[PDB]
């Protein structure tokens, strides 16, 4: 049993399945999670999403590797066995990027903030095929996320980093805060070195208010949670400023 430093540990109704793990969150919606070993420190776990739209998957965020991110595909043709239309990656770091390679090689399209895109390179990633374009006001361009199906893609402004977007599902409880927000009982933002310290706390709040409806809030470094996750997180922000 996966047991990480970092990450929410192995519950009841989690699935192994080679070195992931995969949890049903509704119907159409499972939770991939992927762990990076450290030497000397131990694992830690990340965590995306699979959604099954009609007869095709989309998928949010890689593993951290591509050998991970084949294992997330060839779980998704046991499982679901239906087309990967689509992938989105919610930044540019290797928790959700670092498996573009295999999207690609698979044949899948994939979308990203325009400026995840740019950073992609600098962080060591593979960038997004495409580029996905904000409005002022935060919600994406609809002509740069074309056939997105029930998903519904939020910039919330610059937080975790810069270039920071989140994801709603349409027809369900599930929005999704990659690693911008953490759980209601965490005592840390994790890793602040690419943050935003003064713009974090209305960016966590801007999330909240894009997806107000979401009773389960998923991220990328513990289990679901409720929208005390969202408030929590903001209240950790408001401290840095
Ligand atoms: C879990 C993390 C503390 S690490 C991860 C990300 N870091 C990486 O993907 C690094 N490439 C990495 C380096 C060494 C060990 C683990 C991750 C980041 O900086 O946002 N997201 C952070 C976070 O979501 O707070
Ligand atoms: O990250
Ligand atoms: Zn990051
Ligand atoms: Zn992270």
């Amino acid at each position: 049993e996966i047991r990480p430093t970092i990450g929410q540990q192995m519950e009841t109704g989690d699935q192994r399945f080679g070195d992931l793990v995969f949890r049903q969150l509704a119907p159409n919606v499972w939770q991939h999670t992927s762990y990076l070993d450290m030497p000397g420190f131990g694992a830690v776990a990340s965590n995306g999403l699979i959604v099954r739209d009609g007869g095709r998957v989309l998928v949010v965020d890689t593993a951290w590797t591509d050998d991970q991110t084949a294992q997330i595909l060839n779980w998704i043709k046991q499982e679901i066995n239906l087309p990967v239309a689509l992938a989105v990656v919610t930044h540019a770091h290797q928790d959700k990027m670092g498996g573009m390679d295999a999207l690609h090689a698979a044949g899948i399209a994939t979308y990203a903030n325009a400026l995840s895109n740019q950073l992609a390179p600098q962080e060591g990633m593979v960038a997004a095929q495409h580029s996905l374009t904000f409005a002022a006001n935060g919600w994406v361009e609809p002509a740069t996320a074309p056939n997105f199906g029930p998903l519904k893609v939020f910039y919330p402004g610059p937080g975790h980093t810069s270039d920071n977007i989140t994801v709603g599902i349409d027809g369900t409880d599930i929005a999704f805060g990659g690693c911008l927000i953490k759980d209601s009982k965490a005592k840390s933002l994790g890793n602040l070195g690419d943050a935003d310290t003064e713009h974090y706390a209305a960016s966590a709040r801007a999330f909240g208010a894009a997806f107000p409806k979401a009773s389960m809030i998923v991220m990328s470094h513990s289990a679901p949670d409720s929208r005390a996750a969202i408030t929590h997180t903001a209240r950790m922000a408001d401290k840095l400023r």
